[PDB]
């Protein structure tokens, strides 16, 4: 199924594989649709000579159905920096097999089992050894390699170009993050009537509306490298030892915090909802300091290797700093410690955004939603709300990571 | 013509009798009569044509391959003519008053031509050099950047219309990376482009050249130019692009334009003004010493930034319920929280403008293009001493603009100096 774009299912898909020689070749037919996010379609496909993953864009939101209207050309965007994330970190994004623009179809590797969504591992309260390791490393490469660090200006710009291209998926989120949880709304929704005051509560903050502003426009403006767009916890597949990255289609040029905050972010709500999952053999106590250890981690890492990428391509390309401006070691350390803090800041108000807008917006996270008990998950969620609106406004006090998790236990 | 051909005051006749939105102008294409081509462009980039027919009057601005100023050694894409086209008419559809009427445009030929700002319109800087005041600058200017900054922002334009539009501007990138190089980097570092008066700023530059907390704020502007898609700047608004007479206000030249931060513009317009404060004492004479001159300035920066923050608040009321999603009319719902994030968001534009102000002060000061009002004081030292008050001036601007809550308050600053 080729020439103009087709839905495709798990018997048409058959014959399109066959026809495809990049994807037939992978795999030399067992074919199972998993998909169980928001957005698109995606099959596992087996195979005699191996196996793959197919994912299909369909012209709308597959968790709203038709009335959500919303490009298939994402999936160009999402091919485009798998292919390029990939590039600067091989050991964290899966390989793609195949692009076709057309049908809005990529073809790419199937992470085996053990291979789970991160976000279940954290409901299942498993720990992940290499996971501080792998993602600070993740982002570090990503985030930096794409940045006015390391760009000239004049590749910057054409990249700018091409990404703008993106526009209907920032659009998504500019109302689901950026806009929904601060007035009322029809696809908005919560724990009710336990957080009923809490919902109102965030609707009528203008101190907490400030900040969003602000933050909304950094997201609109600021291009400031190729971030994933959507670099949440259910965007990471996990086993012992490997870390994967998956669907970067909201990706675009924007602000480095956006995907820093939407990771660490979701690892605060992960803390938050683990009171809801202890039990008698299992109080979550252990593990939630795990999870703090993981943020702290994660972020000092980050840090270390961030700079020390900077540190290594002080002499260009990247012309954000010149080396004949920033030419001593004293005031290098001096604009990156506050570039650091500054991230640091910037990364904390969007996490604080992303937590909002899932416990009061459209698109909740499993780590709630699977606790069966309203009353008890609606105590988990007051919890992490607190939190996040005292982030999301006081956020610029924080000095380091290290005061976030303290704040954080005070809770 | 299928060809791009630099002109010269010659073959610019007969391109013009080829044009008809240029030959019908100014008579060309009924009279005879010999039309009178005067080059009379003394900007840094382009060559500038004032041509006069029987019937009317028009100016020829071409772009050739190279920075003007400097010669062929400074490549510089003739594709900028383009973008000046695009903003010119695209500032003037919002501000009709005050940007000349574009006539015709020519892609291949890199070419405007445009209304002739005629006699007695003179740059605002040679005004200001001369001590004429002009009463309605402050009016006039105030609206100008309300107008072309509100309409082309996120208070306006929903994200679709704003991602065309940064689209459309990034093929302007040679001329940004030109004001990369000279305004962000320069003034900072050894350069064989950077001047100044010497012996006597010696220390000076080199001060600038050493200052950590300098060097800090600057590279934080500089990603604010590279990365943030504000409005459509004009990208070069210093008082060479203004032309005035007592009762018209004219701002011409945008070919730098593209999707930046609105400081860039007010900052550069309000710098502007405070450069020429500090070159009035080198031009002052036993007749006008220009202290009530100077004073003048002074009270123009204040109406300018006052005017300009309750008319860009003006139109972000007007437009509430319009189609800009930035701050969306059923989340900043009432009145008064509407005051409190606009008063938030025009504190951060000032500081914001003081410190691109500050930034452009300290280029024309060091760097590779000087401004007329400190260049035509003959004398090096009398001209290295008000160029020394405009320095420290921009270097202490630069480094702590955010303290100051209003535009009197720098003012006060600039009277201490
Ligand atoms: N490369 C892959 N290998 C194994 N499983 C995958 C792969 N890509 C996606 N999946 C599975 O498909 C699910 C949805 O994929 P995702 O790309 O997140 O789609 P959406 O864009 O709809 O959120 C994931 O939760 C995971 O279970
Ligand atoms: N529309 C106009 N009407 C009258 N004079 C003009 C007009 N446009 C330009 N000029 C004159 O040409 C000079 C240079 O024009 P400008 O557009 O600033 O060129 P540049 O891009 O080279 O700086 C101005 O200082 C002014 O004297
Ligand atoms: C209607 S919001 C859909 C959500 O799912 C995507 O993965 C993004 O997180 C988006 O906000
Ligand atoms: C080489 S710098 C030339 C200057 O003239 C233009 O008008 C801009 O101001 C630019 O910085
Ligand atoms: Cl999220
Ligand atoms: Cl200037
Ligand atoms: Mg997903
Ligand atoms: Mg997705
Ligand atoms: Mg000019
Ligand atoms: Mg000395
Ligand atoms: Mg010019």
């Amino acid at each position: 199924s080729f020439e103009e774009f087709t839905p495709l299912n798990e018997k048409s898909l058959v014959d399109y594989i066959k026809s495809t020689p990049a994807l037939s070749s992978k795999i030399g037919l067992v074919i199972k649709e998993v998909g169980d996010g928001n957005l698109n379609f995606v099959f596992i496909v087996v195979g005699s000579s191996g196996s793959l993953v197919i994912k299909q864009a369909l012209p709308y939101i597959r968790c709203i159905g038709e009335s959500w209207p919303m490009t298939k050309e994402r999936a160009y965007f999402e091919a485009t920096t798998l292919r390029k994330h990939g590039n600067l970190s091989p050991d964290h994004v899966p390989e793609v097999y195949h692009f076709d623009r057309t049908m809005a179809l990529i073809g790419m590797r199937y992470l085996e089992p053990p291979h789970i969504i991160l976000r279940k591992g954290l409901i299942a309260g498993i720990e992940y050894p290499f996971l501080a390791d792998h993602m600070s490393d993740y982002m570090a490469k990503t985030l930096f390699f794409t940045s006015l660090l390391y760009h000239d200006t004049t590749e910057h710009r054409r990249a700018v170009t091409e990404f703008c291209g993106n526009v209907e998926l920032c659009r998504l989120t500019e109302q689901v993050v950026f806009s929904d949880p601060y007035r009322v709304s029809t696809f908005n929704r919560w724990t009710s009537p336990y957080l009923d005051d809490d919902a109102k509560a965030v609707r009528e903050d203008s101190a907490l509306k400030l900040e969003i502003a602000e933050l909304k426009s950094m997201f609109c403006e600021r291009a400031q490298a190729l971030i994933h767009g959507d670099l949440h916890t259910g965007s990471v597949m996990v086993t012992q030892d490997s870390t994967q990255v998956i669907d970067p289609e909201f990706s675009f040029y924007g602000p480095m915090g956006f995907d820093i905050g939407a990771y660490l972010g979701n690892l605060i709500l992960a803390f938050f909802a683990q009171d809801g999952h202890a039990t008698q053999e299992n109080d979550r106590k252990e593990y939630k300091q795990w999870i703090l250890r993981t943020i702290e981690q994660t972020w000092n890492l980050f840090n270390k290797r961030f700079i020390a990428l900077w540190d290594q391509n002080k002499d260009g390309p990247g012309e954000a700093y010149l080396a004949d401006i920033y030419n001593n070691t004293e005031v290098l350390k001096f604009v990156q410690e506050n570039y650091m803090r500054n991230l640091l800041h910037d990364s904390l108000g969007f996490g604080a955004a992303k937590m909002i807008r899932r416990i009061v917006g459209v698109a909740h996270v499993e780590d709630f939603e699977s606790i069966e008990e309203d009353k008890r998950r609606a105590i988990c969620e007051r919890s992490a709300l607190e939190f996040a609106k005292m982030l999301l406004k006081e956020r610029r006090k924080f000095k380091s990571i290290g005061e976030v998790v303290s704040a954080i236990q005070q809770q």
